[PDB]
């Protein structure tokens, strides 16, 4: 029993981090392999920040202006490419602690595990979903970019995020490992507005049936509704339109329970419509949306 | 910026975790040196877990018949021991990837993270706290026993728990890496009742501190207090006395932000006896106390 917002094992992860240094700026890469991915924006300086030209930047730029240190190993930088908003610098040493792993753009809703990490060196594990307007709300530090996010499945390890920058707001934005920006975003400092975060509706209900599983059932109501029903009140609540996908995604929470996803969408119905009156559910006062269908069944089952 | 419940990267602690097996029984052992450390419990029969009498079971056990597996790779035993709640189990090869580590008893309030594992191999990693009840709120599954908690700090791990059991209540109970539990639990299938659980008050304010670095001050008020007014609203609350050492453990969090520690207490006592009308701090609609003032600064500066 007991739910917790729960990381891979960071281990595989940790083993490919290193420190890249070019110039004055200083942040962090991932090595796989015999190639380093980091952020480009490690070329920028003080003043150049505001709108990079990162192809004229990078002009200026040979293989030894890349410092690439792995714990206190220096690695020898042999190739240098720009891919996207992502600089691969091919080193002439494979990672020996290279997992099996390839790279994954994720859908927004789906969620992932962050090793933070500082000067090459790991702080701290997370969990953290990609936000419906391709943010995530992570805990990010300066000297922080470089740091990635990932999913393990047996022992294959699915990179999908590699931190960029914070906005404004205190959310922070980032790419895939072929350098392509979640959402609309751009690597220079300037003004860019989040859209409407909306909240992950079958998440949410992925969660109410990891409640149930444990315990808590006080939610659980007498009434039904259909699709349409519940997404007039998802609509208004600011919740993702739900699909037949996301009914059938639910399929194994929903047999497994005996709760048909309609009664579960019933009674997330009425709690959105009267609240939680000071009770709470899982030890949150909220409701959770950062846990999908399958961090429920890995956690529950 | 952002505030996560973040837990240590779990690498140095997933090269230590073990399989354990007795007769039918199997969970996780740890590791570390010529030494394999797991719950005695592990010698337990169906027909036996009501009141086992260990000593007596374990006199009918022999080094061989303690199977022992670190991942396709079988240990040899070579010796057995018996210290409090745990069994030492004396193998003929030391752990190559054993970490710098120190065992440690911790005091109810502070945090650590848990590598949550089956079979040996590691499923997870969180963050939780010793209640001041000294239980932890984990998320644990049938054969979890075994798994364990600790807190690294430059390369030093230091394990603090030993996951033995699951209360009937759902919440955990189980030992430091010298066999005591952590309360007054006992290893077998009885009627255990956990105590009062108080809200850590000095985690509480170490929150409240890394909302206000982080941009949420909307709870900060015109108002303070004295350590015995807020205590007398603590004790109302079942929020644990605060003291003059909370007070200064939380010096660097005061110092950085100008906010006296006081002055805190009575945005707190606001918090208590009004609750929070609807609005959230930090993503969260409840006071967290599972962040202490280290875990703040660690995390936030
Ligand atoms: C990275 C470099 O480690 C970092 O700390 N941030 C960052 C600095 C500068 C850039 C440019 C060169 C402007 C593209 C991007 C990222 C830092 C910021 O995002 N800072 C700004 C852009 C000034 C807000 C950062 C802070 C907190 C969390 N993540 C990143
Ligand atoms: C361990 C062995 O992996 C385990 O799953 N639990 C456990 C079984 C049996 C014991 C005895 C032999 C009775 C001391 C202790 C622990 C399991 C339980 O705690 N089960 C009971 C005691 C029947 C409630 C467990 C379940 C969930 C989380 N942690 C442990």
């Amino acid at each position: 029993s007991g739910f917790r917002k729960m990381a891979f094992p960071s281990g595989k992860v940790e083993g490919c981090m290193v420190q890249v240094t070019c110039g004055t700026t200083t942040l962090n890469g991932l090595w796989l392999d015999d190639v380093v991915y980091c952020p480009r924006h490690v070329i920028c300086t003080s003043e150049d920040m505001l709108n990079p030209n990162y192809e004229d930047l990078l002009i200026r730029k040979s293989n030894h202006n890349f410092l690439v240190q792995a714990g206190n190993v220096q690695l020898r930088v042999i190739g240098h490419s720009m891919q996207n908003c992502v600089l691969k610098l091919k080193v002439d040493t494979a990672n020996p602690k290279t997992p099996k792993y390839k790279f994954v753009r994720i859908q927004p809703g789906q969620t992932f595990s962050v090793l933070a990490c500082y000067n090459g060196s790991p702080s701290g594990v997370y969990q953290c979903a990609m936000r419906p307007n391709f943010t995530i709300k992570g805990s990010f530090l300066n000297g922080s970019c470089g740091s990635v996010g990932f999913n393990i499945d047996y022992d294959c390890v699915s990179f999908c995020y590699m931190h960029h920058m914070e906005l404004p707001t205190g959310v922070h934005a980032g790419t895939d490992l072929e350098g392509n920006f979640y959402g609309p975003f751009v690597d220079r400092q300037t003004a860019q507005a989040a859209g409407t975060d909306t909240t992950i509706t079958v998440n949410v209900l992925a969660w109410l049936y990891a409640a149930v599983i444990n315990g808590d059932r006080w939610f659980l109501n007498r009434f039904t509704t259909t699709l349409n029903d519940f997404n007039l009140v998802a609509m208004k609540y600011n919740y993702e339109p739900l699909t037949q996908d996301h009914v059938d995604i639910l399929g194994p929470l929903s047999a497994q329970t005996g709760i048909a996803v309609l009664d579960m969408c019933a009674s997330l119905k009425e709690l959105l419509q009267n609240g939680m009156n000071g009770r709470t559910i899982l030890g949150s006062a909220l409701l959770e949306d950062e846990f999908t269908p399958f961090d429920v069944v890995r956690q529950c089952s």
